[PDB]
Parts: structure tokens; C-alpha cells; sequence
DNA sequence: TTGTCTTATCAGATGGACTC
DNA sequence: AAGAGTCCATCTGATAAGAC
């Protein structure tokens, strides 16, 4: 249940944290850090899935998920097929 | 019960669409 | 007409949760 104490927005493309660590869309986020005041009111080529919280480029401009992106920086090789985990993984973030 | 490694989820950078 | 500024999606980079 996850909510943008600026607008109220429930979706977007990125949720941000102000300096306190109360939630912001990326909108509202953005606009509070370049201002200083409140806002005022597809798939991977290496594994083929068709979800991921944030879409990342291969080197040859194709997009690739969070995961394989992510793989390929560290290793500098494609992320193997084994390594796709099903379903959807979560983490609590801490404050800072 | 600790250590490693994958990768979610945060933060910063870039630039197209739009207004001024 | 031609430049600077606003806005915010979407990209890259940083940090670190928790899978295993
Ligand atoms: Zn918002
Ligand atoms: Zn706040
Ligand atoms: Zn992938």
C-alpha cells in the first residue's frame, strides 16, 4: 500500500525517498529536490522475460531486465537462463 | 548461524516534449 | 524564429536485502 505523501499518487515509473525517507513518486521526488519545495497539485533480449521493476540497455542499445543488466556489469557475461527465479521478489528497504 | 552473491530498490544523469 | 528553462519518464549508477 505503498503512497506518495506529496500527491497521493499510488503508481510510477520510480518511487523516490525524500531526506527522511517518506515515500515520493518519481515526479514529486524530483521536483522537492530540485526546488526545495513540494510539488504543487516489452521484453529482455538475453532471458526474454516480460517483467521487471526497472528495464536497463545492453551494450548494443537492446533493453534488457534489472536482473541480466545488472549480471552482465558485474561478470561482463549474459546472465545464464538457469538464473531466472520465478515469480516476483521483494525487500525491505531501511530508512537513509 | 555466519558468508557470498544476486538483484531489488534506492539515488543520480540524461534528454525529449513542452512552455516561456 | 531561436534560445533557455520546466517537467518528469527512463536511463545508469549506488547501496544493500535477503536468498541459498
Ligand atoms: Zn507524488
Ligand atoms: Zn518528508
Ligand atoms: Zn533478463
Amino acid at each position: 500500500a505503498r503512497e506518495c505523501v506529496n500527491c497521493g499518487a499510488t503508481a510510477t515509473p520510480l518511487w523516490r525517498r525524500d531526506r527522511t525517507g517518506h515515500y515520493l513518486c518519481n515526479a514529486c521526488g524530483l521536483y522537492h529536490k530540485m526546488n526545495g519545495q513540494n510539488r504543487p497539485l516489452t521484453q529482455c533480449t538475453n532471458c526474454q522475460t516480460t517483467t521487471t521493476t526497472l528495464w536497463r540497455r545492453n551494450a548494443s542499445g537492446d533493453p534488457v531486465c534489472n536482473a541480466c543488466g545488472l549480471y552482465f556489469k558485474l561478470h561482463q557475461v549474459n546472465r545464464p537462463l538457469t538464473m531466472r527465479k520465478d515469480g516476483i521478489q521483494t525487500r525491505n528497504r531501511k530508512a537513509s
